[PDB]
């Protein structure tokens, strides 16, 4: 797959000169991460998401360029209904830009937090999102790709709340070790925090996502006990609590049987030993069985 090459000035123009104000006040900024800001745009008779890369954290200009290239490379090779669609990019201008099909319902992270007053996701919608995201990860793993940044902020939701895996800047082709440890701490497997590069780490991070789906709680909350959501697995196992005590109250269609079935998948994904975790095909099978 080869992409459209956009002019920097066309992208600057359709995003109201990269307006960093929220949508609600007439701005174009929809969200931001460590490697960039995503703006709403309208190009070639289509609402788009324009990601302008900028860091914002570490970051070598070459590192950011390597993430820009990595994202285009993964998107050229990987097209799936549970992955975001890249339309094009921009290099000619000062800032590096990535153009995608606009995701009207933004990120799973924001929908779980009901950011800006959006209604809570039903359990029925949550099951479809979990299945869809697992189908997207399966496609990446089948195509020998390791995401390395699986999190609710990197699971986007379309006009039908279909799960779309996004933000492949840190993705790697396929156990190897790295001197540059990258990812989101609260979601990272212990071996990934140590430098290991394995698809087994993506499974662990997906386990954290499944806990966010069941509970509606963020992966990390400094003003909460436990601060890290993954610690709930031990509180439940050590029988101090049950998964029912953690179920998101912002749902009226969640039955205990299917919630326990999703929790069982999350628990298995969150095994501290990488080799004891299920592979993505097993995760898919179990999530499909959950709604059958
Ligand atoms: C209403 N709304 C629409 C979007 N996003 C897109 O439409 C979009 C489409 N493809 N695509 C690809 C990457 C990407 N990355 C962002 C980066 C900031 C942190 C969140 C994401 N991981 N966003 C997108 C957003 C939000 F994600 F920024 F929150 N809100």
């Amino acid at each position: 797959t080869r992409f459209h090459s956009f002019s920097f000035y066309e992208l600057k123009n359709v995003t109201n000169n990269f307006d960093e104000r929220p949508i609600s006040v007439g701005g174009n900024k929809m969200g931001e991460g460590g490697f960039g800001v995503v703006y709403k745009g309208y190009v070639n008779n289509t609402t788009v998401a324009v990601k302008k890369l900028a860091a914002m954290v570490d970051i070598t200009t070459e590192e950011l360029k390597q993430q820009f290239d990595q994202e285009i490379k993964v998107m050229a090779k990987c097209q799936h209904e549970n992955l975001v669609e890249l339309l094009g990019f921009s290099s000619d201008g000062d800032d590096l830009c990535l153009v995608y099909v606009y995701m009207p319902n933004g990120s799973l992270l924001d929908r779980l937090s009901c950011l800006d007053g959006t209604p809570p996701l039903s359990w029925h919608m949550r099951c479809k999102i979990a299945q869809g995201a697992a189908n997207g990860i399966n496609f990446l793993h089948e195509n020998h790709h390791i995401h390395r940044d699986i999190k609710s902020a990197n699971i986007l939701l379309d006009e039908a709340f279909t799960a779309k895996i996004s933000d492949f800047g840190l993705a790697r082709a396929s156990t190897v070790m790295t001197s540059r440890i990258v990812g989101t701490t609260a979601y990272m497997a212990p071996e990934a925090l140590r430098g290991e590069i394995t698809p087994k780490s993506d499974i662990y991070s997906f386990g954290v996502v499944l806990l966010e789906i069941i509970t509606g709680l963020p992966a990390v909350d400094e003003h909460r006990e436990p601060q890290l959501l993954l610690d709930i697995k031990e509180e439940i196992e050590d029988e101090e609590k049950t998964i029912e005590d953690y179920i998101d109250k912002k749902m009226n269609d969640a039955d205990s049987t299917s919630v326990e079935a999703m929790y069982s998948v999350a628990s298995q994904c969150l095994h501290e030993k990488k080799n004891k975790r299920p592979d993505i095909k097993k995760v898919q099978q179990l999530l499909q069985e959950m709604t059958a």
